[PDB]
């Protein structure tokens, strides 16, 4: 069964002005996704100090890159700490209603939306390249669940059947038509080498036949 809820508005209002704001450097998104999925596996990493167990879900720490031009989808994969059902209903697990208010005080005040992440709201910059995202993600606390939003005021949240995952979050975003150049291997390479060169977890690029 799926179950429908209504974003809080200033959170629809963010997701608008990402949609119909005109700004070409939108390279941004993929670092944002790489920056959540880096702290995501901070957040297990630190948990399995004192609790090694944690790890019983998988061991290695990672994040995949995996284009597809079949289906027009970049998915973003990290076996970080997952979220669970409650995160995934409170914004992805972000204080995304006060952070949204600052953003957009922000960008009163001279702030260009390349500041996005630094409110909290990184992971909304998706939709500058993004028609739909979907949301697969594995919580050791709970069940594999699928979160979508095409925008349009409203989110759902289903229990996944799909592959099991074991412990993270996958990102799959169905790239607008005109925004294909971010599955090619070169265009990808280069804006993780220009923004993504310090993360300290291995990223791996995957191949396509």
């Amino acid at each position: 069964e799926v179950e429908t809820f209504a974003f809080q508005a200033e959170i629809a209002q963010l997701m608008s002005l990402i949609i119909n704001t005109f700004y070409s450097n939108k390279e941004i998104f993929l670092r944002e996704l790489i920056s959540n999925s880096s702290d995501a596996l901070d957040k297990i990493r630190y948990e399995s100090l004192t609790d090694p167990s944690k790890l019983d879900s998988g061991k290695e720490l990672h994040i995949n890159l995996i284009p597809n031009k079949q289906d027009r989808t970049l998915t973003i994969v990290d076996t970080g700490i997952g979220m669970t059902k409650a995160d995934l209903i409170n914004n992805l697990g972000t204080i995304a209603k006060s952070g949204t208010k600052a953003f957009m005080e922000a960008l009163q005040a001279g702030a260009d939306i390349s500041m996005i992440g630094q409110f909290g709201v990184g992971f909304y910059s998706a939709y500058l390249v993004a028609e739909k995202v979907t949301v697969i993600t594995k919580h050791n606390d709970d069940e594999q669940y699928a979160w979508e939003s095409s925008a349009g005021g409203s989110f759902t949240v289903r229990t996944d059947t799909g592959e099991p995952m074991g412990r993270g979050t996958k990102v799959i975003l169905h790239l607008k038509e005109d925004q294909t150049e971010y599955l090619e291997e070169r265009r990808i390479k280069e804006i993780v080498k220009k923004h993504s060169q310090f993360i300290g977890y291995p990223i791996t690029l995957f191949v396509e036949k």
